[PDB]
């Protein structure tokens, strides 16, 4: 909207755009509070720009609560890459060129602003990055950073679902079924996770290899027309943000909510729909954190990686706070938990 | 729209707004090039941030210019600050938010941009921004900065306004008309000194006080409406940028037009124009590097005063080549400066 990309309330917002490529860049510092601004790369198509301004100040915005009710010590910022094309269409040399120029930008801001991957980017593309500019997380192993933390988000999703399953009395993941909306790196471990645990695994994916193959695994597809509409015990949104618009809060036919996207919730009405309509929604910010727990705690704080599987396990500790607050103060679980990130920021 | 002002070639483009305050913060660094991004602190009214954000792209991109063409080892860069309100109409306490936040987001930029004063900041909010951040210029003299750079740049004017009317072939000042459209810091200086070399001054500002002095001093005023339409030998902007208009540029009743204000062509047209007509345009970026000389000779390359004054002096010189590109190769003196600038930045 026009208020979410010009009158955004963060602490500074960077542009640039380059012709030749047809690219526009934007990175946004939401809070330098406790650190650094940090928060991950996204590239993808947006129809206007104003849509790559909203995008980068809510990401930043959810990357500075994140860090807050996380423990750790940094602050929030997002860089979204408008593309001029779908990233599979960017011919190599474009790419490199992209990044070249994203590094340049994140280098002008001198370690006010430390990126990571996020859609669409990956190690290789921090490590090229990091050719040019020192403020990058997550680069490969080989190069220096703690690679892939995928495994750790989907450690963090799935210790989030447990406690918001067992809150919400449902007991525990055995016999329920769970809808995994993405098998992605994280929404793909996720499910194997929850399988494990004894959950009926219900599945979608644009990819329809991704989809096949999960059948093959021995779980359900379900299609992306049907994806808000199935009954579910705990919806699992792992792909796209914005998901829970107020229509799909009154509609969606779950009793929790917890899954590895970022704005899963597309406004404040999404939010108080959910809760009373008895659905318990583990908030975004909180639950999807172990993928900055492995960045910043690897990267930034030296911890191990079962120092890190830890921390992350500690996600569903974090959700128990939250859902006490809730239950005490009467707010619902995004208040709550934005109340317990102000309250371990000290503010 | 903020889509077209956002699709800028130069390095990049910091915004904020601090909703407490209403004001909007720009800062564009045209280029990197040549050395750290700089330029001023513009503080205006906007009817729209896209304005904005196209006022900061301009100024930037002729800071870079200036720079290279001045022989000073800076990039481009220039800060806008919209305001929620006329200038005078801001509490102090508002203003000094305004700066601190200013000051912040030059901060995070860690001296890839450094700023100074420009309309409606000064060296006291200078001063304050200091308060904040390293990256100033222009600070008071007591704060350890070079203090104001106005009678410098009116220096530059001055020398470039001798420069072009001569080789437009009118003489030396004396006896000539000189129309004065602005009579602050700037103008003030440039209209003494003009006078002092014998010309005969036309005067206009919208401070009546202002023109009321210039008249007890002898020049003549003008109604501010009648600016663009007063017949004189040579008019100096030295207000607002954007004045010449195609529109302007075709009844524009002067041999000459050198003056202080910033972005004083406001389409490319004007300038083909003003040159198609005889009109001896000295380029803006050239001609009120001045200010440029001052701050960057002074708190970054250890000029004395007197090696500035006649750097100043030296924009006149700067001109000559310019309008020995353009006689020689058949282009416009804009067009002739950026050449020369490109050509200083390399040798350089
Ligand atoms: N990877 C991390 O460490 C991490 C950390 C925090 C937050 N997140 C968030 O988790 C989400 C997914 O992350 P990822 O790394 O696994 O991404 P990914 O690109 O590897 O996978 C996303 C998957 O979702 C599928 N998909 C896209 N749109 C879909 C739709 N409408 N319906 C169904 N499937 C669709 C894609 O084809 C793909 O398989 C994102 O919103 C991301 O911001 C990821
Ligand atoms: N001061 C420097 O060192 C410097 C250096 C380079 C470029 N410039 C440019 O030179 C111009 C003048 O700068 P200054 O420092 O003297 O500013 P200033 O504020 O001191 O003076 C501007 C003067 O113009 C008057 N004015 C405003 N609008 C007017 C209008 N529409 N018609 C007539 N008069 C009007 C103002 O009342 C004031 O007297 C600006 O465009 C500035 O960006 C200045
Ligand atoms: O929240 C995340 O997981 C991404 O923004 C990646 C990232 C995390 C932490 C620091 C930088 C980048
Ligand atoms: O051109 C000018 O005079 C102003 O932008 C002041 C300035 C010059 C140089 C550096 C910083 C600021
Ligand atoms: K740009
Ligand atoms: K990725
Ligand atoms: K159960
Ligand atoms: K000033
Ligand atoms: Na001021």
């Amino acid at each position: 909207s026009i208020d979410s990309a010009l009158n955004w309330d963060g602490e500074m917002t960077v542009t640039r755009f380059d012709k030749m490529t047809g690219a526009h860049f934007v990175i946004r510092l939401d809070s330098t509070q406790l650190g650094p601004a940090a928060g991950g790369t996204r590239a993808a198509q947006y129809s206007q720009l104003a849509d790559a301004l909203t995008d980068a100040g809510k990401l930043a915005g959810a990357m500075t609560l994140k860090m807050a009710v996380s423990n750790l010590p940094m602050g929030g910022g997002k860089s979204v890459i408008a593309l001029p094309a779908p990233r599979h269409s960017i011919d190599p040399s474009t790419w490199a060129r992209i990044l070249r120029i994203h590094a340049e930008n994140i280098d002008k801001l001198s370690g006010n602003y430390w990126t990571g991957p996020d859609v669409n980017t990956n190690s290789a593309d921090m490590d090229t990055l990091n050719d040019t500019t020192e403020f990058v997380f997550g680069r490969s192993l080989e190069r220096g950073g703690a690679g892939s933390s995928a495994f750790t988000t989907a450690v963090g999703v799935f210790e989030a679902m447990k406690a918001t399953v067992a809150h919400r009395g449902l007991g525990s993941l055995d016999g329920l079924t769970v809808l995994v909306q993405g098998l992605g790196a994280v929404g793909g471990s996720l499910a194997s996770l929850a399988a494990e645990a004894g959950a009926q695994l219900l599945v979608a994916d644009t990819d329809t290899e991704r989809v096949a193959h999960a059948v093959a695994l021995g779980h359900t597809a379900v299609a992306l027309e049907d994806v808000l509409s199935t009954p579910c015990d705990v919806f699992a949104p792992c792909a796209m943000g914005g998901v829970i618009t107020t229509e799909v809060a009154r509609t969606l036919d779950c009793s929790v909510v917890a899954g590895a996207a970022n704005n899963v919730i597309a406004d404040e009405a999404a939010s108080d729909i959910l809760h009373a309509r008895g659905i318990l929604y583990a908030p975004d910010f909180v639950a999807n954190a172990g993928g900055a727990i492995h960045l910043v705690g690897r990267e930034v704080l030296g911890w191990s990686e079962s120092v890190v599987h830890e921390r992350a396990v500690a996600i569903g500790d974090t959700l128990n706070q939250v859902f006490e607050i809730s239950d005490n103060d009467g707010v619902t679980p995004d208040e709550a938990a934005r109340t317990l990130a102000g309250r371990r920021a000290r503010e």
